[PDB]
């Protein structure tokens, strides 16, 4: 079979400790002596309409912030902003800090959340950086500064920290640099993101997984030039195929036999004519969240 | 809605690699013990019809090489129970978790931990078909790989992995070794029973639903619980349970629709067709009252 997978969450759960600012508390992320968490959390809801953090944090001290890992109290030393973000220093090393990167994703590419409450870590899910810089997650009050990874050999690449939930129910944050995803910022104000698209590229890792998994009802015997499937993809809102995105798609094309402008020829053919009743993978809509390392590594191991 | 795993952290401390001469699969070590597949003692010319307490008669403490990662884990007993082995080592797990083992029943979600060679892969979740199969995600080697729920840090297991039928679909059993529905440990050909619809799930949809102001599909009739379960065999769905009812109360106090009233709701659907319920023609069988609770109020 062929599932949404997320990364065991272990070694991120060892790192997630409550932050309280006042009255405000939200999660953070506890590496060696740093703790990571939106900045928010100095702020009441007056200032959040037009909060002017550098001027709001220097009216803080370090006993302003009252970090808890566990019933635990851990001790704030330091602190300073990094761009959306506080870095409180700790008198205290984590011994549970996995081996660390931080990333920025582009879009397309899926991590997993870890969904936290007062500290404490309560689901994990596999999100996707959308191209309109969103991600559709499940979070709820008290989310912020939960994390979004991804594990490569007991390494973790931390790359999301949740900020906002949009009006339409998708989610905004940043990188663990502080930096948002999309135009969007920390203030408490209602925010649209631009037009999304499907991810092409995973569409297609999706559909050679219905492959190897013994599906090929979509599959034909048409081809198709890249420049034409392009512009039927432009015309259906998916964004434009790559060569380098098909010299991706080469391992996945090779283990099948299918050449990669045939599945294009296929997924033409689902865009025009539609699913009509049938499914790909138990779907009843073309999805496009696994990426074709998602696809190899769920297929082959 | 979307499905959510538990935090897999409490389980991936307990996993352990089981290898029996080249046969390696995962075990579950809790406190001084390490379950784990009794297929493991098998060679690749034994499992078609083997004889289990013969084969294990054959083989000593000294036989089971258990490791936490590379760590080898001395064995000081073993002992056969059903389709597991229970193998006592000498080091009580310092990570053991709070936990019970549970046998789950047909319509309950759980969480699955997929392992190879005693290190945790991925985490997804899984709902307990009524045929007794999952429709999970494992490759060769995933054997021994656990389903797990939590409840306020306790672990409550309830699945470990042993096949995937001819129709992709998996089997295993509860942590006390039954399988889970008709299956056996052998290297044969499977089938799984027909499949039906998980009705308790469905209708905690239809709550999710209306929670959240998707409430055309109400009607103004009830039904007795006899009348809905006749008409929903006819439909390929689940006769509902008292216990089913009673999971029901929570979803049922919360919106003010009582459990009967929404079956009659449901039966009207099942008669006479779909219009969209939460975006979709289709009717999600997969999110328990317990999903959609936690996904609607959250743990908080």
């Amino acid at each position: 079979g062929f599932r949404k997978m997320a990364f065991p969450s272990g070694k991120v759960e060892g790192c997630m400790v409550q932050v309280t600012c006042g009255t405000t508390t939200l999660n953070g992320l506890w590496l060696d002596d740093t703790v990571y968490c939106p900045r928010h959390v100095i702020c009441t809801a007056e200032d959040m309409l037009n909060p002017n953090y550098e001027d709001l944090l220097i009216r803080k001290s370090n006993h302003s912030f009252l970090v808890q890992a566990g019933n635990v109290q851990l001790r704030v030393i330091g602190h300073s902003m990094q761009n959306c973000l506080l870095r409180l220093k700790v008198d205290t090393s984590n011994p549970k800090t996995p081996k660390y990167k931080f990333v920025r994703i582009q879009p397309g590419q899926t991590f997993s959340v870890l969904a936290c409450y007062n500290g404490s870590p309560s689901g994990v899910y596999q999100c996707a950086m959308r191209p309109n810089h969103t991600i559709k997650g499940s979070f709820l009050n008290g989310s912020c500064g939960s994390v979004g990874f991804n594990i490569d050999y007991d390494c973790v690449s931390f790359c999301y920290m949740h900020h906002m939930e949009l009006p339409t129910g998708v989610h905004a944050g940043t990188d663990l640099e502080g930096k948002f995803y999309g135009p969007f910022v920390d203030r408490q104000t209602a925010q649209a993101a631009g037009t999304d698209t499907t991810i092409t590229l995973n569409v297609l890792a999706w559909l050679y997984a219905a492959v190897i998994n013994g599906d090929r009802w979509f599959l034909n015997r048409f081809t198709t030039t890249l420049n034409d499937f392009n512009l039927v993809a432009m015309k259906y809102n998916y964004e434009p195929l790559t060569q380098d995105h098909v010299d991706i798609l080469g391992p996945l094309s090779a283990q099948t036999g299918i050449a990669v402008l045939d599945m294009c020829a296929a997924l033409k053919e689902l865009l025009q004519n539609g699913m009509n009743g049938r499914t790909i993978l138990g779907s009843t809509i073309l999805e496009d969240e696994f990426t074709p390392f998602d696809v190899v590594r769920q297929c082959s191991g």
